[PDB]
């Protein structure tokens, strides 16, 4: 189970200062007991009434949402207009979280839902967290909801899983006890930085291992860098994806891994969806080409892309 | 550890024959005769369909338990948890669909087929587009705490299921949000105290056939009126009922203007005059905003906002 | 329920079949930092790539497009044909049992007999965690995986069910014991899954006509369910010729209306190129001259 917020006479909750006040069953109208939802944001205050008691609340710069007694979920605009019909959840609410126009409800049954209330679509449809934690005695130490409506569970053992909605999977994006980052020898703001944590302030070049042949450290470094690219992808973190894609590409250039390099260049050139995490794949290519060019070994690859880019410019 | 007892939806009994009036406007009768012959060891059941004196028929390889039909489709549910869907003139449209549990009831509206199973799951398919609309949603959430019944069941012309419960509550399933949504509630209705100036929502509510409050200050009646009208607008959107959405949005905007709800009507106008869909519920939003600006202009406090909206709108000569 | 592969020190598996594509796994070979590494190696034609993983590989699978591995702690990783990790490791809800890959389609069947299919090229799920308790009381047999990512399960009772991703359903596309094929009288993956009729002495001709109708309509719908495009063309036009020859006018007109115009394509073919191909079979019957005429609508 999960702790269910107990009924109260009234309460206040904070969240860019803005807060929520709730007063339950303050008045009666046509036989219907009313509960009040007040939102104090900057200078302006809005309010509204609901026909059942408010158990918990959450809000963002765009959205206020409220979990009420009869397993009901209501969502209101930045200025207090009801956005959606009340949502019946299959289990009593445990916690609510909002990020932008994304609303996340975690129920007492340990299931997790995420809606995009601006677009009026589900993002994460009732994902059990048993399916993650399994027979292991772990604990979801934290839970974050990104600006894309992507949930991330930081577990007690150092592993972080985030749900990919298009793949409909939980995906490992950090494992502090099996990280390859200290081994990784190659030439902060976003989500991936925050989840992994060692992104506090540590961009130090790593040392060559005295313990293993060079090829082992090369493969550890490859694997680490491809993990970072992949992870920024599943997290849909556009800026982090660009950063790691460029670092990885530089490493491929400097170590001479031609097949992986040509492969990503082909994928970024197309002949296919022209975008990844909302970036133009060919603009990403065009950003990599100078790095490719600084190594004479790839002069033809650099040239091929460049020429195939110019032909693309001439519609 | 299983419950000693768990209610289920009932499964139609095997019958040798039955007929069923499945059509109204184009009146349509369906006849079923089960296990009437054998070919190659395979026992066959017959399905017959009568529409306006024209008659088609076909055979199935298992007993037909129940059936439904519209102007567009006829579908049958059979033992071994199979569902088959046939065109208006009798052609099988899709492979037999394996249901997760035995059928209980079938409904059709246009090309939408809805199956409610013994396990109390609900499915809706658009057989014209051949896409699932509602994927095996448990009815447990809606039924827990009820009196074990559902008074009425609608499948709207956009394939949305609506459950009207005896306690006055109606829940519809929204396919995009993927939620059960409360779109009506006669007991907790704010409608009787709301003071302001054929569709699905109209049917679900008892409303197709207000006083000043003495006990509370005027602001409370305004807030109940606002909550009610927002509920109506949201309910119409959830039902994807376009005429009713436009109607309630227009009443709601008139109210916001009358009582001077500045920030709410600002928000609504910004949304209607725009990552932005030009459409809601199959309507051109800017057209609706144009249908507002009369009402908004009718008030002095919103002169600036009417001017700005007719401005950026008239900038559509470009 | 289903069996889990047991840990090994090393193993090899031929995966693809276009060239000899071999895969070699060496579990926990070296330690970088405190991290034990397992090696993944892939040989295809003359080319060898490799990479490391941080947990032990339990089984592998692959195709001309991808190699994927299932590891301990219920993890699933996917790599390009150059050894590049394509996706973050995927947490399976239950330990793996088997893996299949067809092109860029990856299918996991876990020990809890739940089945999943991902399109790793487009990065979308095809089949999201489908239990086989429902589709299975008989036991299972061969599991196929088509080139559009459709799962197909042949069961021990002769029935095959394939999972349509759009309808999100299990659909019956073959049933040997109840097959209407032996008695039907008319003159890709569906062939593979399924495997002149005498006239019947024991039933009236109308029963064999309806059985033949239902069989052909089943074949059309099964090809359309399997997304097998050439089999759909074939069976549509065999069925259409049965309709023409036997005089079933309303089914025929209906097919023409649909193919005329509304979605403009079917199973990746132009719905009007099909009307073009079956206008002449309509034309060889005098009774349907008007229909062959009424379809002369061009533009």
């Amino acid at each position: 189970k999960l702790p269910i917020p107990s009924p109260q006479r009234a309460f206040t909750l904070q969240v860019p200062s803005m807060y929520i006040e709730v007063e339950n069953e303050v008045t009666v109208v046509g036989g219907v007991k009313l509960s009040r939802l007040k939102c104090n944001r900057e200078g302006k205050e809005w309010e509204t009434v609901l026909t059942s008691r408010i158990l918990t609340a959450a809000g963002s710069c765009d959205v206020v949402c409220v979990a009420c007694e009869k397993r009901m979920l209501s969502v209101f605009s930045t200025c207090g207009r009801r956005l959606l019909s009340p949502i019946l959840l299959p289990s009593p609410i445990s916690t609510l979280h909002c990020t932008g126009s994304y609303v996340m409800a975690l129920t007492a049954a340990a299931t997790l839902s995420v809606w995009d209330v601006h677009r009026q679509v589900v993002v994460v449809k009732e994902e059990s967290l048993h399916s993650i934690l399994a027979g292991s005695d772990m604990t979801v130490s934290q839970i974050l909801l990104t600006q894309h409506g992507i949930p991330v569970m930081n577990l007690s053992d150092g592993k972080a899983y985030c749900f990919n909605p298009s793949l409909s999977t939980w995906n490992l994006v950090s494992d502090k006890q099996d990280s390859l980052a200290q081994c990784a020898d190659f030439r902060c703001s976003g989500p991936l930085a925050i989840i992994q944590g060692r992104t506090s302030n540590s961009g130090r070049q790593a040392a060559r291992l005295f313990s293993v042949p060079h090829v082992v450290q090369q493969e550890t470094t490859l694997a680490y860098l491809e993990n970072q690219v992949a992870a920024a992808l599943t997290l849909q973190s556009s800026h982090e994806y660009r950063h790691w894609l460029l670092v990885y590409a530089r490493y491929l250039v400097n170590e001479g891994f031609e097949y992986r390099l040509r492969e990503i260049c082909k994928d970024l050139l197309g002949p296919w969806e022209s975008t990844v995490v909302g970036l133009r794949k060919r603009e990403l290519l065009k950003e990599l080409l100078p790095v490719i060019g600084q190594n004479l070994r790839f002069q033809r690859l650099f040239t091929e892309c460049q020429e195939q880019l110019d032909i693309l410019r001439d519609k």
